[PDB]
């Protein structure tokens, strides 16, 4: 049964949600979506709800609302984020213009933890642990995050994280901006076809940024930044240069001096040897030399953590209509099935 909507308008947005959402108050707002924190009284949860901006307002933006709602529908496990609801107002396909998701609300970010909070190397452990837990499973699905930084990682007062994107343009990624310091540099500069190993790169960035409390590449631009990058993993071998496909970036990159990789343990001082030795299994320019996020789950920093039992990979995901090409109606339609299907968790 289609419960009763009410509505309110929430900085010059109208919100159009089911009763049992109360308490509504806006939190974050962008191009692509606006967010209220809410109370739903069914569950006596704290939510996230997104109203989506312009779902489908293009064949881009139509795709990537089917995207992201196949996406959230299929994650469930305890360090990424997952849908509690969605809805629509639409009593049809044919009035269908509005989509609505509900999550868990989160509170602070890892960015908010480094900043105000003191890491021991325990903290350390068991954050990377679970970030490492959570891409083991996003990555078991062929779900490349491509956009991890401490923004988009959630953690409660029991230190216990959840991986999400809150993500809501080149301009974006100019300049001395964190939007683009925990990027792999193949993706930073299109060096070739990228795939998940970008995420373990931003997972070193983090883990390195966690044990110092400062950000490991801060660069002032790309060029700064790759320069930042090279200093301390050293310039590339002539066997990762073969692999760079863009001829521009290959020829670029050759035409500075050689430099060797640092010592790590004099980077980073005082720190646990086995951290040493993760980071620097991490923090390799050749991505197919990267530990993944399965292997790093069994490195010896992650003894206290690790139970083997209990890191769990996703059930198939299909992802065909990634290489579909349909009309924007027909993107709408399977989105409107996927928010009729929905079934919300369990107990
Ligand atoms: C409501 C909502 C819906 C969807 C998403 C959301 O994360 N969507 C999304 C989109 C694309 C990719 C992924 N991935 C995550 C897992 O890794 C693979 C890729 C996730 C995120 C939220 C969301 C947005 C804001 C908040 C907040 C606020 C954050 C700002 N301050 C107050 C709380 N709490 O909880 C939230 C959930």
């Amino acid at each position: 049964e289609r419960p009763t909507f009410y509505r309110q308008e929430l900085n010059k947005t109208i919100w159009e949600v089911p009763e049992r959402y109360q308490n509504l108050s806006p939190v974050g707002s962008g191009a692509y979506g606006s967010v209220c924190a809410a109370f739903d009284t069914k569950t006596g949860l704290r939510v996230a709800v997104k109203k989506l901006s312009r779902p489908f307002q293009s064949i881009i933006h139509a795709k990537r609302t089917y995207r992201e709602l196949r996406l959230l529908k299929h994650m469930k496990h305890e360090n990424v984020i997952g849908l509690l609801d969605v809805f629509t107002p639409a009593r049809s396909l044919e009035e269908f213009n509005d989509v609505y998701l509900v999550t868990h609300l989160m509170g602070a970010d890892l960015n908010n933890i480094v900043k105000c909070q003191k890491l021991t190397d325990d903290h350390v452990q068991f954050l990377i642990y679970q970030i490492l837990r959570g891409l083991k499973y996003i990555h078991s699905a062929d779900i490349i995050h491509r956009d991890l930084k401490p923004s988009n990682l959630a953690v409660n007062e029991d230190c216990e994280l959840k991986i999400l994107d809150f993500g809501l343009t080149d301009d974006e990624m100019t300049g001395y901006v964190a939007t683009r310091w925990y990027r792999a540099p193949e993706i930073m500069l299109n060096w070739m076809h990228y795939n998940q190993t970008v995420d373990i790169w931003s997972v070193g960035c983090i883990m390195a940024e966690l044990l110092t409390g400062r950000t490991l590449f801060p660069g002032t631009d790309h060029i700064d930044q790759l320069k930042l990058i090279l200093r301390l993993v050293g310039t590339p071998g002539a066997e990762l240069l073969k692999k760079i496909s863009s001829e521009s970036a290959r020829n670029y990159i050759q035409s500075l001096t050689q430099m060797p990789k640092m010592n790590f343990a004099n980077v980073f001082i005082g720190a646990n040897p086995l951290a040493v030795d993760l980071l620097e299994k991490m923090l390799v320019l050749d991505s197919d030399k990267r530990i993944t996020a399965a292997q790093a789950l069994a490195h010896a920093y992650f003894a206290q953590y690790h139970d083997p039992d209990d890191e769990p990979v996703a059930d198939p995901y299909d992802q065909s209509f990634e290489s579909r090409d349909l009309l924007i109606d027909e993107w709408k339609s399977l989105t409107y099935d996927e928010v009729i299907s929905f079934v919300p968790p369990p107990l």
